[PDB]
Order: structure tokens, then sequence, then C-alpha cells
């Protein structure tokens, strides 16, 4: 009949037995940023509306610009506490609004926004297409993965032991087309991550830092050629115990080597695409401990490859 013929096509259409390491990996990535709101959320992530999350959002604006304006904590205060009803924290409810605060909030808000969405095709599936991005298994057998695994231990200046577990490639879509190559010297460089992060960078790429009004080279996007210095940043997930660390070919032109610090880079420098903060070496001094390498726009940046590996301790 007309209905068998569209459930046949319906098996047909709806099918996609991507691998285990994949769909662990979503799993895992999905698992642990949950961790993190449950453990600031006294209400369920399922029992937040949309709604809730944009008058959320639209409150911190109108807080924010209350802030800057020098208001009455009274009446901050008054705004706040509706913006925690609509978002229930446990522990404490700051008195001190600053603006850092507010910037972590909004964040939040739209950590809260990943998981209502993906909340609808198994569940693991609707976790994929989530991301908008495609995660590809490599196995150990291809060359593909002997190849990656000495790109990533090759400037270990640590020796402590790195257990590579698995290796996907990976690639978001408008990303790969908007990506500045003509914009020569593009070198493959590492982004250490916590995993809670993962779903975000991976929805939306690396994205760049606040400016309110900490990074030692300002406002941008930090890798490093070193994989010694990206474990520091790579900390372990709570869920499975491993660490997730990116592999990005990072587009950075005309590259400016700087020796002291500068906190109030927005930008790279006139005439420079990127910024390079060098070691410090036997005699040459820096206030770099480890080489660092910003750039300040985002279509400087393109994801290849994401590594999990593991430390002993
Ligand atoms: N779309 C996104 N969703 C969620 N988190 C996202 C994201 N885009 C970036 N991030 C995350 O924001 C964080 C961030 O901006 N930060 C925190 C880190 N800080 C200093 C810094 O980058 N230092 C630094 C220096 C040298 C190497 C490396 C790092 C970090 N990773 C490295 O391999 C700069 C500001 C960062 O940890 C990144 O992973």
């Amino acid at each position: 009949s007309e209905q068998l013929q569209a459930l046949l096509l319906e098996e047909v259409m709806n099918s996609s037995t991507l691998s285990q390491e994949v769909s662990d990996l979503v799993e895992m990535i999905w698992a642990e940023a949950l961790g993190h709101l449950e453990h600031m959320l006294l209400k369920p992530v399922n029992r937040i509306s949309l709604n809730d999350v944009s008058k959320a959002e639209g409150i911190l604006l109108l807080v924010k610009a209350a802030l800057k304006n020098g208001e009455t904590a009274e009446q901050l205060q008054k705004m706040m506490t509706e913006f925690y009803r609509l978002i229930p924290h446990k522990g404490t409810m700051p008195k001190e609004v600053n603006l850092g605060l507010l910037a972590k909030k909004a964040d939040l808000c739209q950590l809260i926004r990943d998981m209502v969405n993906v909340c609808e095709n198994p569940p693991s599936l609707a976790k994929y297409r989530a991301l908008r991005c495609k995660i590809e298994h490599v196995e150990q057998n291809t060359e593909e993965f002997l190849r990656v695994r000495k790109e990533v231990l090759q400037n270990h200046h640590s020796k402590s032991p790195v257990d590579v577990l698995q290796i996907f490639r990976v690639g978001r879509v408008n990303e790969t087309t908007e990506f500045l190559s003509k914009l020569g010297n593009v070198r493959p460089l590492l982004h250490g991550s916590p995993v809670q992060n993962i779903v975000g960078i991976l929805c939306r790429g690396l994205l760049l830092p606040k400016v309110v009004e900490v990074g030692n080279l300002g406002s941008g996007i930090y890798f490093s050629d070193s994989l010694s210095t990206s474990i520091k940043y790579s900390h372990p997930g709570e869920t499975d115990g491993t660490r997730l660390l990116l592999i990005c070919d990072v587009a950075l032109g005309k590259c400016m080597d700087l020796h002291e610090k500068d906190f109030s880079l927005t930008e790279a420098p006139p005439g420079y695409d990127s910024v390079h903060g060098v070691s410090q070496t036997a005699s040459v001094t820096t206030d770099f401990e480890d080489d660092e390498f910003v750039v300040y726009k985002t279509n400087q940046v393109k994801m290849k490859y994401i590594i999990k590996f593991s430390m002993p301790g």
C-alpha cells in the first residue's frame, strides 16, 4: 500500500549505524555537559523552556546596562531575583553582581539552550545532528592514525606518557569555506580544553573571549605547537576520566614574536595577522613559559581532529 511503501522508505531514510567510537564520544560530551548544568541547577534542565532562557538573557542585558550606569543594588537585585526564578541555582546568590558574573550567566544560558534543543530518531543521532559537525572515527590500522599520532607526539617538552586512545576526523561545514587559507602561513596547532566545553566548541567552533569592561595575550584564540603545554588546558572529564584536544589549521600569516605580555589585545598588532609568545629559553628570557600562538579572528581557525587521550595520573 501507500502506507507500507512509506514505512519501508522511512526505514531506509532513518538509518545510520555510525560507529561505536563516534557514538560513545557523542554520549560522553553531552553527558559531561549535562553534568556541569546539574551541578548548579535546582530545577531539572528538561523543565526549563526556551522562553525562560530568552527572558533570562533579556534580563542580563538590562542588569548589565544598569550596572554600568551605576544603579542602586536594590534595583539590580530586584532584576536578578527574577533571573534566578527562571534559572534556579544551588549554593550562593552573589550579592555583589559584577560584570564577570553576568558574562558567565550568559554562557550558562547558552549551555541550557543546547540541552533543551537536543531533547526531542534515536537519542544518539539527535545529539549528533545537534552538533552540526561531522565527526568520523579513524581506524588504528590506517596510516592516518600513525601520522596524526606522531604529529601530536613530537613537541613534547615534558616526558609524561600519553595514552592516545581515539582520534576523530572533525569538520564544520561553514568553517571550511570561510577559512582564510589565502592568508598564508597555515600550520596545524593544538588546542586543549575541558571536556564540558566540547559540545559548545563543535556547535559554534572556537569563539573569541568576551572582553569584560584573563589571557596574557588578550582576548583571542590560543594554540600551541607543543603537546605538553596543551595538556595543561585539556582537563580530564568527570564522566569518562579522559582528555580531549583539538588539532586546528591556524592561518596566522604574519606572526609577530613577542617577549612581554599584553592583556589589552582585542585584535592582532597593526601590520601583523597573529601573535607568537616566545617561550623562556637559555639566553632569551620572556614572560611566556610556553609557546603560545594567538589569532583574533574565528575564520583564521579550522579544526581538523579531536584527540581522546589520558595521562597516567
Ligand atoms: N564555542 C565554544 N564553546 C565553549 N567553550 C569555548 C568555545 N570556544 C572557545 N571555548 C573555550 O573558551 C575558553 C577561553 O576562551 N579562554 C580560557 C583560556 N584562556 C587562555 C588560553 O587560551 N590559554 C592557552 C594558552 C596556550 C595554549 C592553550 C591555551 C588554552 N588552550 C591551549 O591549548 C583564554 C580564554 C577556552 O578554554 C576555550 O576552549
